[PDB]
């Protein structure tokens, strides 16, 4: 730590809080995330510094000292929640929506392939930079231990997840992204649960309560429940407007019940909808 200068404090997460940091040394800003009070955490996170992509926040190193663990982290200076806040009264272009969503499926996709998953993307988690560049950030402190007790949100966790699945995929992941991207497109948040039940029957009353027609295995899940009310589905023309049709099908599919008939992140990226994709600059004010 006597090797950084904190500046301000960036955030702060369920793990640690993040600093925005210079090196005394090098003059290098980084941000540095803290993390208080073991073993296979270690490995865990030491991992994660050979998972590179232009597209996953890099972890520059990680120090070890006096029971109290710091991150080390290129810095970027905002995050997708407050530039979705700066354009509410327009809205993202289409082209800067299709470019985010198009730029972090490439992320998962490298992500997948290696066999790590973020386990909770949301807003908040995903960083952008005066370039163009959008970029999944704190990842994979998923598999990694457990002070705020300020409440995480929901919006975004697959229904697998809520249902009780221990074992779950790499298709929560794109669960939470699609999310994230309907989002983008409406300005109003999904499915904005506060509570596991309400974060549910959110999901339930926009995408049908799910059966074994369309999820297979549903009903033997740990939390799930025959009492479950039975909501109809609705189209997305109704969820999504004025997503276009390509937009809507993709969506669709990353909305899928049955995590096994979710797309991949990799067919997603063959997906007609980016057909037309471009890497506009956005304007960002810092
Ligand atoms: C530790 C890594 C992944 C990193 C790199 N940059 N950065 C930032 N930068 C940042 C700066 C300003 C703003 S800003 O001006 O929009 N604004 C003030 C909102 C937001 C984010 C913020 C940040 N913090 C949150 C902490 C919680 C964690 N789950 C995700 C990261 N982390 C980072």
């Amino acid at each position: 730590m006597e090797n950084f200068q904190k500046v301000e404090k960036i955030g702060e997460g369920t793990y640690g809080v993040v600093y925005k940091a210079r090196n005394k040394l090098t003059g290098e800003v980084v941000a540095l995330k803290k993390i208080r009070l073991p073993s296979t955490a270690i490995r865990e996170i030491s991992l994660l510094k050979e998972l590179n992509h232009p597209n996953i926040v890099k972890l520059l190193d990680v120090i070890h000292t006096e029971n109290k663990l710091y991150l080390v982290f290129e810095f970027l200076h905002q995050d997708l929640k407050k530039f979705m806040d700066a354009s509410a009264l327009t809205g993202i272009p289409l082209p800067l929506i299709k470019s985010y969503l198009f730029q972090l499926l490439q992320g998962l996709a490298f992500c997948h392939s290696h066999r790590v998953l973020h386990r909770d993307l949301k807003p908040q988690n995903l960083l952008i930079n005066t370039e163009g560049a959008i970029k999944l950030a704190d990842f994979g402190l998923a598999r990694a231990f457990g002070y705020t007790h300020e409440v995480v949100t929901l919006w975004y966790r697959a229904p697998e997840i809520l249902l009780g699945c221990k074992y779950y995929s790499t298709a929560v992941d794109i669960w939470s992204l699609g999310c994230i991207f309907a989002e983008m497109v409406t300005r109003r948040a999904l499915f904005p649960g506060d509570s596991e039940i309400d974060q549910l029957f959110r999901i339930f009353r926009t995408l049908g309560t799910p059966d074994e027609v369309v999820w297979p295995g549903v009903t033997s899940m740990p939390d799930y429940k025959p009492s479950f009310p039975k909501w109809a589905r609705q189209d997305f023309s109704k969820v999504v407007p004025p997503l276009d049709e390509d937009g809507r099908s993709l969506l669709s599919q990353m909305l899928h019940y049955d995590p096994n008939k979710r797309i991949s992140a990799k067919a997603a990226l063959a997906h007609p909808f980016f057909q037309d994709v471009t890497k506009p600059v956005p304007h960002l004010r810092l």
